[PDB]
């Protein structure tokens, strides 16, 4: 008996609602770095840990998350996402003196923990709760909804905290009421999962789900998944390229004030803006994308174009930011954020023929991780380079490890149409 309940938008909603808080709050340091550096007296790559932070807890705590996850259920994986994402917020809040660093680094930790119950969970909702014609949709719904924070992200924090330096008075009024500000709707989304959320609906929506339900899987052996995919020649591959491109897309934002004000000083809501027109732009390239690949190409075909588009974008940023001209910046910006962010859920859908027995879990703990890895690695090396010979050394950087993402994305032995 399969049916189809009206929760299953609500517990859409909800869930896209407070994972796009979640990635309000993992760049919301980033894009005003230096109003934060001045006003806690710390480094830049004390604020770069403050984005870090989200991606070193991601890698030790997937898999015994995960395993939390298929044992105990959907609904505490949602009560533990969205209560750790209101926790982490209202412990900022309490950190907007000038010697308080550490109690916004606490509350940044706790945020970034709560992403490890969140950044997987589109796939599990989606199966869970919609129907076969809608599973789809509703997952790529969800996912959106973490790029879409990280968008807000980048614009509202530059007009919520203009750059008074001058007078820490206000400097630090209005940091409270960005942090109360998220704190209050991280509170909100946390009562209402409390409330809307449930484990399962009351009939499968689709026959694979009922058949499910008939067979538990009990335990996995993620041991044994794990290892079973690092002997994929292809896996290995893609999980390199996936993480090389991801892992800029995550040190370009991270850096992107950095970059922006070394030649536009004061330009702090341009840059905002900047990272607003990257993330948007490729999540219209996402949607697009599916229509990319045709009846006759494959998903190795597309992403081989894509990365070659996302390297080409990235050079063309690369040596457009020191033309003095801020319009070229948004439009740059605009074509890589295309290629580049719009490579996100290509990659995901392309482990899907590499990998087809092992479960979707195992496989996208693994490239969820391989992001958060060249992520860091990204980050310090670029911020290292940046720090010392300017923006052209570090994007430099990212474009030869775009480079060598080509030549392992044209190594995979692959085919299969849409
Ligand atoms: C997924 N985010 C882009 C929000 C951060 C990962 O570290």
């Amino acid at each position: 008996l399969t049916a189809l309940s009206p929760r299953r938008f609500v517990v859409l909603l909800i869930f896209s609602l407070y994972s796009l808080v979640n990635a309000f709050q993992w760049i919301q340091y980033s894009i005003i770095s230096n109003v934060f550096e001045g006003f806690y007296g710390v480094t830049l790559l004390h604020i770069d840990w403050l984005s870090m932070v989200y991606m070193l807890a991601y890698v030790p705590l997937i898999f015994p998350a995960t395993w939390l996850l298929d044992t105990r259920g959907l609904r505490l994986t949602a009560l533990l996402g969205s209560g750790l994402n209101c926790l982490g917020a209202w412990i900022k809040c309490g950190s907007v003196q000038q010697h308080l660093f550490w109690v916004t680094m606490l509350g940044q930790c706790l945020c970034s923990v709560a992403q490890v119950f969140i950044l997987g969970l589109p796939s599990r909702i989606a199966s869970v709760w919609f129907g076969p014609k809608e599973v789809s949709t509703a997952c790529a719904t969800a996912v959106l909804g973490n790029q879409l924070g990280t968008a807000v992200g980048f614009l509202l924090p530059p007009v919520l905290v203009p750059n008074t330096q001058n007078d820490t008075n206000l400097l630090a009024c209005n940091i409270s009421t960005m942090f109360y500000g998220t704190s209050a709707v991280a509170t909100l989304l946390f009562i209402l999962t409390a409330i809307a959320f449930k484990e399962k609906p009351r009939y499968p929506p689709s026959q694979a789900q009922a058949a499910l339900q008939d067979s538990p899987p009990e335990e996995y052996s993620y041991k044994k998944s794990i290892r079973n995919l690092f002997k994929n020649i292809p896996f290995v591959l893609l999980l390199i390229t996936y993480g090389i491109m991801t892992g800029a897309f995550y040190s370009v934002s991270t850096l992107l004030n950095q970059m922006i004000l070394t030649y536009y000083e004061g330009e702090e809501v341009n840059a905002g803006r900047i990272g607003l027109t990257l993330v948007v732009a490729g999540m219209v390239g996402s949607i697009l994308c599916g229509l990319w690949l045709d009846y006759t190409k494959t998903y190795k075909q597309t992403t081989l174009i894509v990365y070659i588009l996302s390297f080409i974008g990235m050079v063309i940023f690369t040596f457009t930011l020191d033309l003095r001209y801020i319009i070229i910046v948004f439009v740059t910006g605009g074509v890589l954020g295309f290629f580049m962010t719009g490579y996100l859920p290509l990659g995901f859908e392309f482990a899907v023929e590499i990998t087809y027995p092992e479960s979707e879990g195992t496989s996208s703990g693994l490239l969820n991780a391989s992001a958060q890895i060249f992520g860091i690695l990204f980050t310090l090396a670029q911020g290292k380079l940046t720090s010392d010979y300017g923006p052209k050394a570090g994007n430099i950087f990212l474009c030869v490890w775009m480079f060598i993402g080509i030549i392992l994305t044209a190594l995979i032995k692959s085919d299969l149409r849409r």
